[PDB]
């Protein structure tokens, strides 16, 4: 069974998976997305790097192939990352002055946002952007425009496409008891009492056995921030245990502001760290026991 489909039957607005162009072409990464995912998210095309390799030349190879495949096939899409450490072109992160920068950031986000108005569901906006201890991650638009670069972000996305739920994330969320967690829930209160558009908090998830159980009540928690949603995404699990992936999935079922879940990839030998065998599927493409759980558990 799809589990996109029976989360849809309990509710939830998806079951997605983070893919792009080369996987699409390759191996039976297409036909499993089609039949058991209902929302795809670019792995690499949408990102700084990939879009905007140097100022204000833009351009949308993979990214386009991912959003016409998506139509194709009747997929959600999510885009982003629009604001990040990470895949960012070094011509970016050598501005040192905060007007320039500032404008490099907005024409960045209008421009990518703007080419598919009306057809993401969700762009990350912001991603990243805070230390285990829960100040703000001095990045190069902390460093150089300092904190109102994140409402500048949020407002400069509301204004490129409405209809997108914009949405901040970010990595070790997991439990209530961490730092971080309860930073970006005070922050975000905080930010969107200041009037800043965060429709979304996004929990990136990458856990090591065991660390499932912990998000019944992280999740919970950051949804306390008043968010119109939160999400699970960049999804995998060292071991991939029933257990984990089950809790997980529980956490999102119980918190109604949870709009869906996605895993980070299709096929085990694929991941960025394959060989603690983190995904759904395994070398085969078979379904793995973590999959038949899930299916098990939102059946009904």
């Amino acid at each position: 069974q799809s589990i996109d489909q029976l989360i849809k039957a309990r509710g939830k607005v998806y079951f997605g998976v983070a893919t792009d162009q080369n996987r699409l072409t390759t191996g039976k990464n297409a036909a499993i997305i089609k039949a058991d995912f209902g929302m795809v998210w670019p792995e690499e095309s949408m990102q700084w790097d990939a879009t905007e390799p140097s100022q204000g030349n833009f351009n949308f190879a993979g990214a386009d192939y991912l959003v016409n495949w998506a139509q194709q096939n009747g997929k959600l899409i999510g885009g982003g990352m629009l604001v990040w450490h990470n895949q960012l072109p070094s011509w970016v992160s050598s501005i040192t002055d905060k007007n320039t920068l500032i404008n490099v950031m907005k024409n960045h986000i209008t421009t990518l946002m703007t080419r598919y108005k009306g057809k993401i569901r969700a762009w990350d906006v912001v991603g990243e952007a805070f230390n285990e201890d829960g100040s703000l991650r001095q990045n190069v638009f902390l460093n150089v425009i300092g904190e109102d670069y994140i409402p500048i972000a949020f407002q400069t996305a509301r204004a490129a496409d409405p209809n997108a739920k914009l949405y901040i994330m970010d990595y070790n969320l997991d439990s209530a008891s961490y730092p971080k967690t309860q930073a970006i829930v005070n922050r975000v209160k905080q930010w969107r009492a200041a009037g800043v558009p965060i429709d979304g908090i996004g929990s990136q998830m990458h856990l090591s056995a065991g660390q499932g159980a912990g998000v019944l009540q992280a999740l919970p928690l950051l949804a306390s921030a008043g968010t119109p949603e939160v999400s699970i995404l960049m999804l995998d699990v060292a071991g991939a245990s029933p257990t984990d992936y089950v809790n997980v999935v529980n956490a999102c079922l119980n918190v109604q502001s949870c709009v869906g879940i996605t895993v980070f990839g299709v096929a085990d030998p694929d991941s960025w760290r394959a060989s603690s065998t983190p995904l759904l599927f395994d070398g085969n493409f078979n379904p793995k026991p973590a999959y038949n759980a899930i299916v098990q558990n939102l059946q009904q």
